[PDB]
Formats: C-alpha cells, sequence, structure tokens
C-alpha cells in the first residue's frame, strides 16, 4: 500500500496552517482518495502581519516545517511537493505596498527553499481561486464527482454538488454550481472534472472577513455612537485609533486612544451591521450586494471557517438552536442582549473572542439573508461543518489537487465513451 504525500501552507490573514496530505501511489487519480495525514498551526499572526519585519515571516514557519520532516517519511521528502498559498491578508498588503508584499513572499520563499521537500513556490491566490478551490475540496472529499448509477440506468439529473461559503478573517467567498446564465465574466467558472462539465458561480468579498468586519463596525460605532451597541454591557476597552483606521477596509471611514464600552443593544447592533451591505444599485438582472452579480442560491451548501466557529458558539455555549434563519436571528438577539457578566458566566475558560460573538453572529445572519438572499427554504439546505472525511475543509486540498494535477479532466480512455 505505497503512499505519496503533499504539503500546503495556507497563509491566511490571521494564521498560517500547514496541511500534509497522503494518497496511494497507484489509485491517485480516483476522486476522494487524497486525505489529510497531519497538520500544524503556526504560532502568532499571518505572514502579512510581518509587513514591517519580513524575515520573521519565514522564521514563523520553522516549527511547523520541522513537524513535516517527522510527519512525512524521510525517503519521500525529496519527492513530496510543497506549496504556499496566501489569501486576503496578503491581497490587502499588496494594495498598501506591493514592495513589502514582495519582501514577505521573498522571506517565506527563502525559508521554504532550505527544506528537503520539492518546493513549488509561494503565491497569492486570487479571490476566485480561493472560492473555487474550497468548493473542489468539499465536493472531492464527499465524492460528489462520482457518476452515480450503472449502464442503462444513470441517475438523472446527475448528483448535486455542495456549495461552499468560507468566512475567513479578511474576505468571504461564496461558490456554487448554477444553471443560470453568466452576467459577469469575473464570477464565471467552468470546470472539467472526471469527464463532466461544472458550471460554477464564485465571488470573494474583500473586507467582508470576520476581523475586517469587526474593525469596520468598531470604526462605525466610534463615528455614530461613541459606545459599541454590539459589545456586551460591562465590557469596555482602550481603542488605539491608528489601528482602527490603518486597514484598506476602514480608510474610507476616517486622539490616539479612546475608551469604548458595550451597551448590549441588539437593535442598534442590527442597524450598525445593516450599513455594511449596499443594496441600492444593481447593474445586472440581480445582485447579492454592493452591485455584485449573483444568481439565486440553489442546492446544498457547506459553511465552514468562521461560519462554523460562530454557529458552534451559539449551539454549544449559548445552548440555542440555529436550525432555521428565524432561530439564528433569535439566537443572535439573545446573545447580543447578554451583559458582559452573563456572557462570562457561560464560559469558564479563556474569554478571547467572547465580546465579539454578538457582532459576528449578527453579520452572518445578515450576510446570508440580506446579502446572499437565502430564505427559510434555501437555508434548510445549509450545513455548518469544518471537516469532511477526517480532512479540514478549506481551499488547501483543492489547490494541491490542481497544481499536482491529481484530478483528471476526463476519465481514462474516456471510459470507452460510456458517459457520453
Ligand atoms: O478556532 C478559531 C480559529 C479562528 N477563528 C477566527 O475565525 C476567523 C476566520 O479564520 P480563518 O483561519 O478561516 O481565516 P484566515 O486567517 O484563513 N483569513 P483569510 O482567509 O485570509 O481572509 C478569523 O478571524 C479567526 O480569528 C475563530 O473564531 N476560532
Ligand atoms: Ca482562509
Amino acid at each position: 500500500p505505497a503512499l505519496k504525500y503533499g504539503i500546503v501552507l495556507d497563509a491566511g490573514s490571521s494564521h498560517t496552517s500547514m496541511f500534509v496530505y497522503k494518497w496511494p501511489a497507484d489509485k491517485e487519480n480516483d476522486t476522494g482518495i487524497v486525505g489529510q495525514h497531519s497538520s500544524c498551526d503556526v504560532q502568532g499572526g499571518g505572514i502579512s502581519s510581518y509587513a514591517n519585519d519580513p524575515s520573521k515571516a519565514g522564521q514563523s514557519l520553522v516549527r511547523c516545517l520541522e513537524q513535516a520532516l517527522r510527519d512525512v517519511p524521510r525517503d519521500r521528502h525529496a519527492s513530496t511537493p510543497l506549496y504556499l498559498g496566501a489569501t486576503a491578508g496578503m491581497r490587502l498588503l499588496n494594495l498598501t505596498s506591493p514592495e513589502a508584499t514582495a519582501r514577505v513572499l521573498e522571506a517565506v520563499t527563502q525559508t521554504l527553499t532550505q527544506y528537503p521537500f520539492d518546493f513549488r513556490g509561494a503565491r497569492i491566490l486570487s479571490g476566485q481561486d480561493e472560492g473555487v478551490f474550497g468548493w473542489v475540496t468539499a465536493n472531492y472529499l464527499l465524492e460528489n464527482f462520482i457518476k452515480y448509477g450503472w449502464v442503462g440506468r444513470w441517475i438523472r439529473p446527475r448528483k448535486g454538488t455542495l456549495g461552499a461559503m468560507d468566512l475567513g478573517g479578511a474576505s468571504t467567498q461564496i461558490t456554487f454550481e448554477t444553471t443560470s446564465p453568466s452576467e459577469d465574466p469575473g464570477n464565471e467558472v467552468h470546470l472539467r472534472l472526471y469527464g463532466q462539465h461544472y458550471r460554477v458561480y464564485t465571488h470573494s468579498f474583500l473586507c467582508y472577513g470576520r476581523d475586517q468586519i469587526l474593525l469596520r463596525l468598531l470604526a462605525s460605532a466610534l463615528q455614530i455612537h461613541r459606545f459599541h451597541p454590539c459589545w456586551p454591557k460591562g465590557y469596555s476597552t482602550q481603542v488605539l485609533l491608528q489601528e482602527v483606521y490603518q486597514s484598506p477596509c476602514t480608510m474610507g471611514q476616517r486622539s490616539a486612544i479612546v475608551s469604548l464600552s458595550g451597551t448590549s443593544n441588539a437593535t442598534l447592533c442590527r442597524d450598525l451591521v445593516s450599513r455594511l451591505f449596499n443594496i441600492s444599485s444593481c447593474p445586472f438582472s440581480q445582485c447579492s450586494f454592493n452591485g455584485v452579480f449573483q444568481p439565486p442560491v440553489a442546492g446544498n451548501f457547506i459553511a465552514f471557517s468562521a461560519f462554523y466557529y460562530t454557529v458552534d458558539f451559539l449551539t454549544t455555549v449559548m445552548g440555542l438552536p440555529v436550525g432555521t434563519l428565524k432561530q439564528l436571528e433569535e439566537a443572535t438577539e439573545i446573545t447580543c442582549n447578554q451583559t458582559w457578566t452573563e456572557l462570562q458566566a457561560r464560559v469558564p475558560g479563556q474569554k478571547t473572542r467572547l465580546a465579539d460573538y454578538c457582532a459576528v453572529a449578527m453579520f452572518i445572519h445578515q450576510l446570508l439573508s440580506r446579502g446572499y438572499h437565502f430564505d427559510e427554504r434555501s437555508f434548510r439546505e445549509v450545513v455548518f461543518q469544518k471537516k469532511a472525511a477526517d480532512t479540514a475543509v478549506g481551499w488547501a486540498l483543492g489547490y494541491m489537487l490542481n497544481l499536482t494535477n491529481l484530478i483528471p479532466a476526463d476519465l481514462p480512455g474516456l471510459r470507452k465513451g460510456t458517459h457520453f
């Protein structure tokens, strides 16, 4: 049972993770065959957080790369491909300073080239890449690309695919198979996988990741209220204004330090979040928001990353159902109305992120209902999960599959034309 391995470093805005994948040498073009073998969480921030100290970006990777030498057998190092892909942290740094961006990419490249893996490059993914590759990960792992049935009796229509919603720290993606006509080339994706054509919609909303949304709501609370209606009553902190306004995401919203306190006001919080979504103009037949084309959502979806972490909080810590859009809205209201002592009574251990759940839950409720136009019928088809077949869901597996060429466009010998 001879195995091959492959490695991806996912260099997100808030963290870097390393995934090591393994697969049998001679079944390697089978769908769903590649699985996660191990992973590692790099300590500290994302590589973009070393914008002004680029050499620390390369050093941040060492510990996880030392784990990869132990995870992958030594005789396979030389032939195990290694990739780094970076997402919206580096896309935002690139708007601010393409030179500092280059110096960070150079430092991670220098570090990664000292290791004995087959290093295939450090790249910034486009928004489209990031959305499509997570869609391919989820569907590959759940075996949605198998042609179901047998000769003389193929299931029709073919097996549906799972849409993907990824809430990262600095951008959010929505990607799904659609029968609707394309109206914007930047959203239009055509894939050829195991002999089949998939027509796909994708969009990445830069600045609509969790950390950037929190920063925009804070900038907005500062300007409109001088209290934060999404923060819990009893919670307060010293806000450093230069950190609030240095993001490309908040420059458009412009004393070194101001005290700001929560007020547990679910209604004002909802009003605050609503201003994130411009619904006033659409140059297409229909839009999601901000003038962006989007056909009707359809089919099942998996919502992972911060959709999952936030729903996990509402169900596991607050003990509240989130099965319907109306329950998610009630759960957000109850969470937002909690005072800071009440929220802390529920969380015996570390309290990081605790003051932010109200704002994040509220954004997610609005994003799904107002931004993407899910309703009770389509929302019922959404599941919140972060893992499929023992593999973390994300873009890293899909990316690895594509660059290593492990998903054939067509089946061998076209399977004798038996799927025509
Ligand atoms: O366990 C966790 C880990 C991360 N998070 C937060 O979820 C958000 C999304 O995390 P992520 O690792 O999917 O984002 P990312 O760093 O890959 N950011 P991007 O994908 O480059 O935009 C972040 O704000 C992170 O702080 C949790 O809430 N709980
Ligand atoms: Ca990410």
